[PDB]
DNA sequence: TAGCCTTTCTATTAGCTCTTAG
DNA sequence: CTAAGAGCTAATAGAAAGGCTA
DNA sequence: TAGCCTTTCTATTAGCTCTTAG
DNA sequence: CTAAGAGCTAATAGAAAGGCTA
């Protein structure tokens, strides 16, 4: 919303060079990979004379020139409420950033999953049987069923959480025991329960 | 602000009872560490009845019907804007707390200190002998006597500025090892 | 992987005093 | 949706010098 | 320790494409 | 300013089950 119409920065002399430089890398070797392309392009540009990477430099030092005029007029015509605006937007985006960073990290160091309570053992064993056009219709279902389960049947899936409990502290202690070995003591429960 | 005044949320039963005794084992107590007087007001709450522990949470729960009427009253009232500052004020809240923990744990595990520029050892020396009525005006007059200095009065202080960046590589060699020791590799650069 | 749907759980974190020290 | 990978440049955040008041 | 003042530095991270896979 | 310490209670955030589309 504010930072949506944000004048945004320009790119460095070298990114300049390598998006004209890779349509046409890519025109001529449509198979070869994207990583292997840039590896291409970059080489390239520490080839490339310092009279020709100037133009790109020129270029880069004009804009910034266009960018400090433009951020700063954008800036001091953003009311307060406007300001905070843009700060939260910017908090929030580096938030999701930084989470879904540690989530990818903590799958590579194979973190346990928690335990799958009986409900997420049932959502588990029968959700594809649920009547639903939709995934979300199809748990909307799964929901109701899970109420209409008899006693003698909810205790078969109580007993499977049970036993993931076990599996939970297991795995937990031993992967614990790894992140200390790893040097990673901070990814460690405070109160493990 | 925002947060400011928001109906803030009842405590829980064991912190009703240790807000009224505080007093008592204080009065009692005088010389006592705060520490101490809370640890034998646990052991207190731990020995009451169960009986005599429900009106404390009876209070509890009557306090958290007023909280719920009182918070929704107040949200209702509050603009689009003031729901954004709100979660705003929150948040930034909870990240200072975070980064002050943070701060407080690496003076705990010794973390060097990052090189002092040649600006900063100006500073240091000069700070006392300039002239200025508040801290912030004192500075003000370092900041233009460096400003005038000469590039050889720079180079004396520079001198410091070069010898502090292998200080920095020394330091941060030996604390990062020792960081590994603990098992702390989160802490290093990398 | 996030977010959609509901339900359910674990780990975290919020609250309070009062002194010390960051 | 978007981080990762394959590169480079450089803006950015925050720490650092001092001390006083939150 | 944060934040005030200015200046200065180090470490991080932003930018770009296009495919893959989280 | 406020975290730490010395305790307890419980609200809260986010993960978990599935799959499909950002």
């Amino acid at each position: 919303s504010v930072l949506a119409s944000c004048p945004k920065k320009p790119v460095s002399s070298y990114l300049r060079f390598s998006k004209e430089q890779l349509p046409i890398f890519k025109a001529q070797n449509p198979d070869a990979k994207t990583t292997e392309l840039i590896r291409r392009i970059a080489q390239r540009w520490r080839e490339l004379p310092d009279s020709k990477k100037k133009i790109y430099q020129d270029a880069y030092r004009a804009e910034w020139q266009v960018y400090k005029e433009e951020i700063s007029r954008f800036k001091e015509q953003l009311t307060p409420s406007q300001i905070m605006s843009l700060e939260k937007e910017i908090m929030d985006k580096h938030l999701k950033r930084k989470a879904m960073t540690k989530k990818k990290e903590l799958t590579l160091l194979g973190k346990p999953k928690r335990p799958r309570s009986a409900y997420n053992v049932y959502v588990a064993e029968r959700f594809q049987e649920a009547k639903g056009d939709s995934p979300q219709e199809k748990l909307k279902t799964v929901k109701e069923n899970w109420k209409n389960l008899s006693d003698s049947e909810k205790e078969l899936y109580i007993q499977h959480a049970k036993e993931d409990e076990t599996r939970y502290h297991n795995e937990m202690k031993s992967w614990e025991e790894q992140m200390i070995e790893v040097g990673r003591k901070d990814l460690l429960r405070r109160t493990i329960k």
